[PDB]
C-alpha cells in the first residue's frame, strides 16, 4: 500500500459506480478494473488486457507469466522482475511494455528518491531489449525484420514498433537495423542505392524509366520488364509521391503570387478559381488525414493527436485564415482589406516549406534547436514589449505640449519610438539619450545571451538521435497518403469515399501472422535470449567489485 | 573575351574587377604557414559549410517578406523596373538595417522576425560549431603543414614572369624522353640489411618496456 | 614461397578483426613501422563501410591502437640515433 499504483486502484475502485447490491459496502476487486486503470495508464491505442466477464478446476489465461511480470514491476521489485522475464514467452514487446509503463508512472511519484530508482529501471528494460533485438540481428537479418511488424497477442493487439515509438525509446530506435528497416519501407519498391539525383532525373520523363535509366530489386520486375507494373510500383514508392508533392506545392505557391501581385479583382478571375478549386482540395486531404480510422480508437483523442502536431496547426490556421479571406473579398466593400489578408496568408504557406528540411541529413538537427528557443524568445518579447511601452508613454509625456490628438502626435511619436527601437535641452537632452543607450543597447542583451547560452548549452549533442526518433511519423504518414499531387487527389478521394459510403492498415506496417508460422519465430526467439543470457552475466562477471567481493 | 567586344567593354571591363576579388582570397593562403593565425583559418574552412545552408533559409525569408510588402503597400502595378526595383532597395535599407495600426502591425512584425530568430539560430549553430572544434586545432594544423612543403618542393625555382625559362627546359626535355632523392629513395641492398638489422633489434627492446608497463595496471594486481 | 612470408598472414589476419592473433604475429615482423602504418590505414578505409553498431567502434579502436604501436618503435629508433632515424622515414 505504500506504492503510487495501489493509490490509483483505490481511487478507481471507490469511484467503481456499478456495484448496487451486495452485504457490504467496498464490493470487491475484479481483474476488469486493474485492466482499466492499466488501459490508462499504457496509452489509448492498446485493447484492454483482462476482459470483463459477461457471466471449475483451474481457469488460466492466455499468457500466464505476462500477468506475474507486471504485477512486479507495477510495484518496483527489481530483483524479482529480473528473475521472472527470464522465463517470457515474447520478449521484445515485453522489456518495450516494462518501459513504457514504468516511463508513464515516474511522473506521478513526487518522491524525490523513488523517481530516480523507477527511471533507472526503464532504462535497463531499454538496454535489455536491445541485446536481445542485436543478437537476432545479427543471426538472420531478413528474419529479424519481421519481428517488429508483428502484431501481438499478448500486450492487447499492438506491435512492437508503435509500442517502441510512445515510450519515446531513444535508443532502441537509433539502433542500425531499424533504422535500416525504416530506409528501405521508404526507398520502396525499388532499390535503395541510386541516389537522389537520377529520382528526379526519371520523375524528369516517362519513358526514361522505361528505359534501362534506374534500379530495382526483386529482379522479377528488373528482368522482366513489365512497363505498366514497372511504372505503378515506381509511382507506388513513397519518395515519389513526396517529390510529387513538392513540386505541385511550389507551382500552387508561384501560380497564386502572380496571381495576388497583379491579377486582383473585384469579379473571380479564371486563375483565381484554379488556385480556388487546389486549395478545396488541399483542405479535403487534410480532412481525410483527420478522418482516417484504421483501428478504433477516441475521435475526441484522434482530434486531440492531431491538432497536438505542430504542422497540423499551420495548416489549419493558414485554411481558415484563407476562408476569412475569401469573405472578405466576396465584400466588394473591403477589397483592400480582404486582398492584403489574402497576403498573410501567403506568408503562412513559406514556412511549411522549411518542413522540407527535416528530411535531410544536416538540417534537420538544426530546426530541432529552433524549435527549442520558439518556447522562451516568446516569453523574454512579451517583457521588451513591456519595456517598450514604458519608454514610448514617458517620452510623449516629458517632450509635447499637452495634447490628445487622434493619429496626428500619437502616431508621429509611435514611428519616432519605431526608428529608435529599430535602431534648455542639453542637459535632459542628453539624459534622455544616455539613459535609453544604458537601456535598451545595453541589458536585455546579455538577458538573450545568458538565456540562450542555457538554452544552447543544454541540447548537447543528443539531437542527431531526436533526429533520428522524428523521422519515423513523416515515413508513416506519406506511406498512408494516395498517390496524386494534389489538383488530381479528388480521383483518390471520389473512390475511397464511394467506398466507405458502402462498407485497415498496409500489410507492410502490421500483419496478422499465420498461427503455424508464429509458432516458429517464437521458438526461434526463446532460442536466441538464452544465448543473451549468458554472454550478459559472464561479463557482468568481470566488473571489479565482484573480483573483490570473491 | 569580352574586352575583345567592344560592345560590351563596360560589362566586360566589370568583369575583370571580380576577378581581383577572387585574387585576394588566395593571399589569405599565406597565413597557413604561420604558427598562430592558420589554427584560425581552419575554423573558417569549417563555419562556411552549415553558413551557407543557412543563408539560403534567409533569402526565402526575405524574399516573403518582400512580396508581402510589395502587395500590401502599392497601388496594383505591373511595373517593368520603377516600383519592382524602388521597393527591392526600400527592402535593401530594411534588411540592411489608417495607416496606424497597420504601419505598427508592419515594423512590428518585422522587428519580432527578422531582428531576433534567425540571430538565435545563428547563435545556436555557431555555439555548435565552435564547441566541436575544441584544441585539436593545432594537430590539424601540424598535419596540414607537409602538402605545401610538397608543392613547393616541386616548384622550380622562378619567380611566373621567368618560369617559362623553367618550362621551356622541362618541356624539350620530357620531349625527347623521378622524385627528387630527398624524399623517396631506393636505398642500397647492404645498406638496407643494416637499416633493418637495427630496426629489428630495437623493436624488442620496445616490447618489453611496454609489457612491464603493462603488468602495472591495478587490474592486473587484482587479477594476480 | 613469396617476397615476405609474415606480411601476408598479417594481412590475413587484420581484415577479420582477429586481434589477439594480429597482436601476436606482428611481434615477428619484418619492418615494423610500415606495418602498424599500413595496418591502421586498412582498418580506416574498412570501418567505414561497416554499418554494424558494434563492429565498427572495435574496428577503430584496433587502428588507434596500431597507430600507438608505430609511435612506441619510432620514438625508440629516434632517441638512439636520430640522423639514422630520420632515413628510416
Ligand atoms: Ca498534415
Amino acid at each position: 500500500p505504500s506504492c503510487l499504483f495501489h493509490s490509483k486502484l483505490q481511487k478507481v475502485l471507490v469511484e467503481d459506480p456499478e456495484r448496487p447490491a451486495c452485504a457490504p459496502a467496498a464490493p470487491r476487486l475484479q481483474m476488469h478494473h486493474v485492466a482499466q486503470v492499466l488501459r490508462e495508464l499504457l496509452g489509448d491505442f492498446t485493447q484492454p488486457l483482462y476482459p470483463r466477464p459477461r457471466h471449475g478446476h483451474v481457469t488460466f489465461t492466455m499468457d500466464p507469466i505476462r500477468d506475474l511480470l507486471i504485477w512486479a514491476i507495477v510495484q518496483n521489485r527489481r530483483e524479482l522482475a529480473g528473475i521472472i522475464w527470464a522465463q517470457s514467452q515474447d520478449c521484445i514487446a515485453a522489456a518495450l511494455a516494462c518501459s513504457k509503463i514504468l516511463k508513464e508512472l515516474s511522473k506521478e511519484e513526487e518522491d524525490t528518491d523513488s523517481s530516480e530508482e523507477m527511471l533507472a529501471l526503464a532504462e535497463e528494460y531499454e538496454h535489455r531489449a536491445i541485446g536481445v533485438f542485436t543478437e537476432c540481428y545479427r543471426k538472420d537479418e531478413e528474419r529479424a525484420q519481421k519481428l517488429l511488424t508483428r502484431v501481438s497477442e499478448a500486450w492487447g493487439k499492438t506491435t512492437c514498433l508503435q509500442l517502441a515509438l510512445e515510450a519515446k525509446d531513444m535508443k532502441f530506435v537509433s539502433h542500425g537495423g531499424i533504422q535500416a528497416f525504416l530506409t528501405k519501407v521508404w526507398w520502396g519498391q525499388l532499390s535503395v542505392d541510386n541516389g537522389l539525383w537520377r529520382v528526379t532525373l526519371c520523375m524528369l520523363a516517362f519513358p526514361l524509366l522505361l528505359t534501362g535509366l534506374i534500379s530495382f530489386r526483386e529482379k522479377r520486375l528488373q528482368d522482366v520488364g513489365t512497363p505498366a507494373a514497372r511504372a505503378r510500383a515506381f509511382f507506388t514508392a513513397p519518395v515519389v509521391v513526396f517529390h510529387l508533392n513538392i513540386l505541385s506545392y511550389f507551382a500552387f505557391l508561384c501560380l497564386f503570387a502572380y496571381v495576388l501581385m497583379v491579377d486582383f479583382q473585384p469579379v473571380p478571375s479564371w486563375c483565381e478559381c484554379a488556385i480556388y478549386l487546389w486549395l478545396f482540395s488541399l483542405v479535403c486531404e487534410e480532412m481525410r488525414q483527420l478522418f482516417y480510422d484504421p483501428d478504433e480508437c477516441g475521435l475526441m483523442k484522434k482530434a486531440a493527436l492531431y491538432f497536438s502536431d505542430f504542422w497540423n496547426k499551420l495548416d489549419v490556421g493558414a485554411i481558415l485564415l484563407f476562408v476569412a479571406g475569401l469573405t472578405c473579398r466576396l465584400i466588394p466593400a473591403t477589397l483592400y482589406p480582404g486582398r492584403v489578408i489574402l497576403s498573410l496568408d501567403f506568408i503562412l504557406f513559406c514556412l511549411r516549406l522549411m518542413h522540407i528540411f527535416t528530411i535531410s541529413k544536416t538540417l534537420g538537427p538544426k530546426i530541432i534547436i529552433v524549435k527549442r528557443m520558439m518556447k522562451d524568445v516568446f516569453f523574454f518579447l512579451f517583457l521588451l514589449a513591456v519595456w517598450v511601452v514604458s519608454f514610448g508613454v514617458a517620452k510623449q509625456a516629458i517632450l509635447i505640449h499637452n495634447e490628445r490628438r487622434v493619429d496626428w502626435l500619437f502616431r508621429g511619436a509611435v514611428y519616432h519610438s519605431y526608428l529608435t527601437i529599430f535602431g534648455f535641452p542639453e542637459w535632459l537632452t542628453v539624459l534622455l539619450l544616455c539613459l535609453y543607450l544604458l537601456f535598451t543597447n545595453i541589458l536585455l542583451l546579455n538577458l538573450l545571451i545568458a538565456m540562450f547560452n542555457y538554452t544552447f548549452q543544454q541540447v548537447q549533442e543528443h539531437t542527431d538521435q531526436i533526429w533520428k526518433f522524428q523521422r519515423h511519423d513523416l515515413i508513416e504518414e506519406y506511406h498512408g497518403r494516395p498517390a496524386a499531387p494534389p489538383p488530381f487527389i479528388l480521383l483518390s478521394h471520389l473512390q475511397l469515399f464511394i467506398k466507405r459510403v458502402v462498407l485497415k492498415r498496409h500489410k507492410q506496417l502490421k500483419n496478422k501472422l499465420e498461427k503455424n508460422e508464429e509458432a516458429a519465430l517464437l521458438s526461434w526467439e526463446i532460442y536466441l535470449k538464452e544465448n543473451y543470457l549468458q554472454n550478459r552475466q559472464f561479463q557482468q562477471k568481470q566488473r571489479p567489485e565482484q573480483k573483490i567481493e570473491d
